[PDB]
């Protein structure tokens, strides 16, 4: 309707303002010698959240502008479903909360209230807004997606539909929103001396950051429960329908997830601690890496996309399927899958096992808003498979 | 469409955030002895435009959703008219180039534009859209509106219809528009010696700022000009129709504010300069001026609004007419004309002869947006009466 887009429009317009207002503060309001660090830390679990929800309405104005009908598939109400503007101005009101707590952290106000409260005013105040009883902020799509992170969080005894199995995609590129939470508990356990004056942003001693109980531990299992749970998912529902080459070849492409950031964190923690005779003791494992990338990149660009088949394709379309859905612009990219896949998998490599911990938090910065464009163009190019199949 | 009200919802965010922005940088970022009000006296006839605007998308939408059909009687295209989101976004636009003015004013970029080019930045701009030759910005809209602006402008030998009428009576509550561009002048003329560091915001030292050529002289005339525009109009119109009851009276309660502010004019120079006996000798020019005051208010209450006429009323509406297309709710406000004409015409007298120059910039500064506010309510009780008459 008319109000749902006089919405989106004010808060894309608050959005881009406190946007210029951020990197306005951030130049000229710059830090003398405390860290930035742990901030873009803390809240990069919310802008990417924010950016995937954008992208989401993105998503759904091409779903339903090119034939899609994703309501169908999905299993929702056809008569009241989510149009891409209710997506678009949810996306953009937690975008409000994200820029104003982040310009809280820049400008701080009185000393009753400390800058470290505010992050857990943002994330609390998202979780309060997706747990909320029985008021109409969305009070029919969101509890569809409470009964949903429900039956996604508990794999098994649960029988996947789609919207399971989509979600439980969708935390294999927001894995990095689990990783600032579990970073935010780990800073939070650090500097929970308050001092009064600064709880986020501390001095240039760093006061071990990289150093916790289970050094490079429990941090790969919030690393790869996204993709852990997925496994679990796909082998429920091989236990379901039976059925080998949809399913197997669909359970590598996340054991091999569950193999490398293992691998690579035991060469994380044999590189810096112990024996470092880990030249070419590893080395394999960038191969092995390589294919586990690859292995994900073909998965991603043949079956679940159904791209480029020789056995009854069109033959003037090499770069797409025998009919496609969307328009004859705007070309099915298999170059912006084939470089943020690998943009992503490195990305993945560095933020958990922190191999480079100078560029640990410009790499993986970069390349996770870049992961999530990455989600984006496979949402597009996987639901023209699905209506499709 | 849904563009526009995109545009609507996006105009009206960035007016928010940077107004917020504007009140934040008032008072954290305040000025240590430099004026503000040469500030404010220029940017004020910028903030009325805009408010002025903003309101007049509001009065198409009440004439919209209340069956006035006013398309029909400012003689537009009804295939091709202006909704009421199109004034909403064109108020919104030029909203977000007066507040970035006023930032600019604020937070001064470097040394290459010093601070007082921005104000003509934003008045050059608004022309600049407003004279736009070829191009899509409003180009069906706007050179109607300047024809229209034209024939206003040359009342003799152009046959008034009810667009010009009605854009002469929005000169008559945005006077003070003229006012500013002449105070603009005045300042600039004050201070086009630049010294590359404040050409807005002088030194407590406020530079004669009330002295000029013509003391109170030519200020009144460019006061007057829209009530003299509009008394030429009225007479043109008593020419071409030649009935009494709706002109002559129409006359009248424009050729009061033209003797009103001379007569007060003449009490403003003849009380600091020359002979200050004038304590009874201009005294009966406030019960003149308290006349001159509800001779426009029953005029604004009984003909051009038809508001209570017992001559074939409605019995139980003695607040309304016989018939009412306006809804029971928001009631036909004689509270909210009886108290606003009042402080128009304290803020009119005011704001040109500088009865009080220690208040000249506060009570002017806030009834003005009160004047433009009466005469929203203006626009909706005489087109309730303008279709129903």
């Amino acid at each position: 309707p008319a109000w749902t887009t006089f919405r989106v429009g004010l808060f894309c317009g608050i959005f881009i303002v406190l946007n210029i207002t951020l990197v306005l503060a951030a130049v000229f309001k710059l830090e003398t010698d405390r860290s930035i660090w742990p901030l873009i830390r803390i809240y990069r679990g919310g802008f990417l959240l924010i950016e995937f929800l954008f992208l989401l309405g993105i998503n759904t104005y091409g779903w339903r502008q090119a034939g899609v009908n994703h309501v169908l598939i999905f299993e929702l109400n056809p008569r009241s479903n989510l149009s891409h503007q209710h997506l678009f101005e949810i996306a953009g009101f937690l975008g409000i909360l994200w820029c104003l707590s982040l310009l809280a952290c820049f400008f701080a106000p009185i000393s009753v209230i400390p800058t470290y409260v505010y992050p857990l005013a943002l994330y609390g105040f998202m979780v309060f807004f997706l747990i909320n009883p029985t008021k109409t902020f969305y009070y029919k799509s969101r509890f569809w997606l409470l009964k949903l992170l429900f039956r996604v969080f508990t794999a098994p005894f649960h029988k996947v539909g789609f919207a399971d199995f989509w979600l439980a995609d969708q935390l294999n590129s927001l894995s990095v929103i689990l990783m600032d939470l579990e970073y935010m508990i780990c800073f939070y356990s650090l500097e929970l001396k308050w001092d009064e004056s600064k709880g986020l942003l501390p001095n240039n001693s760093e006061e071990s950051g990289i150093c916790h109980k289970y050094t490079y531990g429990v941090r790969a299992i919030v690393q790869c429960i996204p993709a852990w749970l997925r496994f679990i998912q796909c082998l429920r529902r091989y236990r379901d329908t039976k059925r080998a080459f949809p399913h197997l070849v669909n359970a590598g492409k996340y054991s091999t997830t569950f193999f490398m950031v293992t691998f690579a964190a035991l060469y994380s923690t044999h590189k810096e601690r112990g024996h470092s005779d880990t030249m070419v003791f590893f080395y394999l494992w960038i191969v092995f890496y390589i294919i586990s990338s690859c292995y994900t990149l073909i998965w991603d660009l043949k079956m679940d996309w159904g791209l480029f088949d020789k056995n009854a394709g069109e033959n003037t379309f090499l770069r797409e399927e025998i009919v496609y859905p969307q328009k004859a612009y705007y070309y099915c990219a298999i170059i912006e899958d084939v470089i943020l896949r690998f943009a992503w998998t490195i990305q993945i490599s560095i933020t958990s096992t922190t191999l480079l911990p100078h560029s640990g938090d410009i790499i993986a910065t970069v390349f996770a808003p870049l992961e999530v464009f990455r989600r984006f163009v496979w949402n597009f190019f996987r639901l023209e498979n699905e209506h499709l199949n």
